[PDB]
């Protein structure tokens, strides 16, 4: 459309709040399309309005950098193209078809948003303030609610999962395949890996497998950049491929949190360095895992239905990276920043 | 003792500077002399006690108000009287040094109680916590100082201080303690397992530079607490889950992890842990005081350390005292 209202077109959405889905309300779908399009055509405009917000917010030295404004670009874009259907009939094929063809579009175009993020923020002149912090906290939070929102459509309407949710999901079975594709990364490059240990203590059922209402892309992506964090850690602890300390993994079901635990012997880090490890601006690594961002973002995932995730070290032993979510689907509801 | 009714002005001026913390090896370095500490103690000591009773005032008129708290108050005034005595004393007579030591041992024995009493005043029932935490982290501190000139001025230590202090000992000693507590309460306690990777030289037990007593009281109160949780938790007095401690030393941080299989608790509930408002037994064995978590946490930190506790509902909980390893990042940390 024309882009030039866009001004005016933030100033309008962002004098909205985002609305929170419950899991009850994004499982009541089998509700229907109109449903999904007629509040969409309004709840993202609102969502992706209020972080553009927070973009004109960021320093000017990094506000400036290409692939930041790539990343604008994208958004800017994606607020008309979504505005184009706030006037069309519901009750149309088309319309319809239109609209996931046009979300289709923003999902694919919005697939390096965070890599070019973290180009605008490595390419960046120095040190005091990196407030980039808590815009990037936000930002992304905010990102992963929009993503929530178009692959749930994307998925529902273009085992058996209502969108990119599983109501029946096996913790272990995504540990387990989020530790076999980090080893992989591991052992293409420093040709050893630890091993892998599972636990499970259901609290609720003392002999039943864990398993649970969540979106497993999510604890995937959890779980994967934590194992590649451990694998790092105990490869670069220790000297001799055949004696590398496995990683473990527990599973802990209580009635009020669902409690993933995974240790390793990696050599820890000193208590004065553990704030920092969720620094955008901070890895241990050679640069361009290496590109720092790993941890803060995992915990936003685990932070976006109600969760957390936090690391307690022992500096010489090893460390624990513990995911902490909501065991019932009543307590995971949508987290998003100040709204 | 002094008139008592200087008081007013007598705080306000000592509590015009700021408390100055010492080294670990300033501690180390009393084998000064004596007439050292007397000069420092009865300059420090005032400052320290005035600070902290100017925030007694700070408190809600309803708890100030409560006779366990007044009564605190009254020791505090005391204490401070019976220091200024030696304000204008000859550093370098016999008599005011043996004096002084003899005022801090009446001040010593006038304070033992001031946490129960503290409690009995709470219990006359939320910024309470940061006022407990900056009075109980003020009173560590003078307990501190106070030992030092008694022990030191009057059999490897220096003062409470051990040089060659071997955690897993004190640990052990820990352990048995409450160990005793808990037969005594439930007539059933965990077993214990303690395992050390000293990452620094890696078969040799790990020591440091401590005060044995401080190490001592902070695991004496996370043992009772994975003890009885784990007492708690389970049915049969023949399965019961042991203890399990890790002593991890490196470069920077001396590390003790006790882990438990008492059930742990809920994420929503870990700060609460650390409330003097909050206990999960009764107002009174084994538990009951709702401070033993706090202050242990303060025990840690004092020295630069730091206390926390991390958990996995349905399974078990750990608590975790970080130190410094070298004595050089020792230096006693202090309210204002
Ligand atoms: N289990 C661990 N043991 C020791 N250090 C870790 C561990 N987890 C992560 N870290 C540290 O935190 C840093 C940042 O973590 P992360 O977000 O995964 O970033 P990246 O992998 O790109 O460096 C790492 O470079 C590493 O030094
Ligand atoms: N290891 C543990 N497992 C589960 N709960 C604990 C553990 N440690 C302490 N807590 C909880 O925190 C509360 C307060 O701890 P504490 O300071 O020791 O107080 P108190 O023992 O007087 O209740 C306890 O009542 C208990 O419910
Ligand atoms: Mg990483
Ligand atoms: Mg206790």
């Amino acid at each position: 459309a024309s882009l030039a209202g866009a001004p005016k077109y933030i100033e309008h959405f962002s004098k909205f709040s985002p609305s929170p889905l419950s899991m009850k309300q994004f499982l009541d779908f089998g509700a229907c399309e109109k449903t999904s399009f007629t509040f969409l055509r309004q709840e993202l405009p609102v969502r992706l309005a209020n972080i553009m917000k927070e973009i004109n917010l960021l320093p000017d030295r990094v506000l400036s950098t290409p692939s930041v404004q790539l990343v604008q670009s994208w958004y800017v874009q994606s607020l008309l193209d979504i505005m184009e259907f706030l006037d069309k009939d519901p009750e149309d094929h088309r319309t319809l078809s239109q609209f996931t063809d046009a979300l289709v579009t923003i999902r694919n175009r919005h697939n390096d948003v965070v890599p070019t993020m973290a180009q605008g923020v490595l390419e960046y002149d120095p040190v005091s303030n990196q407030n980039i912090q808590y815009f990037l906290d936000r930002f992304y939070l905010s990102r992963i609610s929009i993503r929530m929102l178009i692959n749930q459509h994307t998925l529902i309407f273009d085992p058996k999962h209502i969108g990119s949710i599983d109501p029946n999901c096996s913790v272990s079975d995504v540990v387990k395949d989020a530790y076999d594709m980090a080893k992989l990364l591991c052992d293409k490059y420093y040709m050893a890996s630890p091993d892998l240990e599972i636990q499970e203590v259901n609290a609720t059922n003392a002999t039943q497998p864990i398993h649970m209402v969540y979106v497993p892309s999510h604890l995937y992506h959890m779980l994967f950049e934590l194992f590649k964090n451990a694998m790092r850690a105990t490869v670069e602890s220790h000297e001799s491929s055949l004696t590398l300390p496995p990683i473990k993994i527990m599973v802990a079901l209580g009635e009020e949190d669902l409690s993933i635990k995974m240790s390793d012997r990696g050599g820890g880090v000193p208590l004065r360095k553990i704030e920092r490890l969720f620094s955008y601006m901070y890895s241990t690594a050679p640069t361009p895992a290496g590109f720092g961002y790993g941890l803060p973002i995992s915990r936003l995932y685990a932070k976006y239905f109600q969760g957390d995730l936090q690391l307690f070290s022992m500096e010489g032993f090893g460390t624990d990276a513990v995911i902490y979510l909501k065991a019932l689907s009543t307590d995971s509801v949508e987290r998003l920043p100040v709204y």
